[PDB]
């Protein structure tokens, strides 16, 4: 296995796939890293195993359909699976803890969300459809670019969300478009 955290690349008490070579701090891994299981499995394998058990889930999807599915086991997973890659790129750090908002000129969001907002959402079962966590990331990245303005900083917002966007269309096998 290896010796850094898959999510955030440090070492520390880091627990091992059985299946894979990838390891995770505890509250790296999405779902948090269970207390037993001997054998454990991480989230990309059995994000690999739904795709081998069913291979047409590959094929494309329209984003309105994939919205509105309700959030069964296997699309809890893969929201999980979603956040967790967003939580991979370093940039992820200035999205994942509560905002504040005081800068001349600017106004704070109606309403501030945050990555580890959506974890405890997640974590709760509080999103019935995919559409309501799709739509707290989405509100993450947008409240960026409103508060920010010209700064240089909104394009930290647009290099996360686009982390989220390429993530999404692989994840749930969007439709390939020009
Ligand atoms: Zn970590
Ligand atoms: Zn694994
Ligand atoms: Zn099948």
């Amino acid at each position: 296995n290896s010796n850094i955290c898959e999510v955030c690349n440090k070492w520390g008490r880091l627990f091992c796939c059985d299946t894979c070579p990838r390891s995770f701090h505890e509250h790296c891994h999405i779902p948090s890293v269970e207390a037993n299981k001997n054998p454990w499995s991480c989230i990309f394998c059995r994000i690999k195993t739904i795709q081998e058990r069913c291979p047409e889930s590959q094929s494309g999807h329209q984003e309105s359909e994939v919205l509105m599915r309700q959030m069964l086991p296997e699309e809890q997973l893969k929201c999980e699976f979603l956040l967790l890659k967003v939580y991979c790129d370093s940039k992820s750090c200035f999205f994942a803890s509560e905002p504040y908002y005081n800068r001349e000129g600017s106004q704070g969001p109606q309403k501030p969300m945050w990555l580890n907002k959506v974890k405890t959402s997640l974590n709760e079962q509080m999103y019935t459809r995919v559409e309501g966590f799709v739509q707290d990331m989405r509100l993450i990245f947008h409240n960026h670019k409103e508060f920010y303005r010209e700064d240089k900083f909104t394009r930290l917002g647009i290099q996360v969300q686009d982390i989220f966007e390429k993530n999404f269309r692989n994840i749930f096998a969007i439709q390939e478009t020009s």
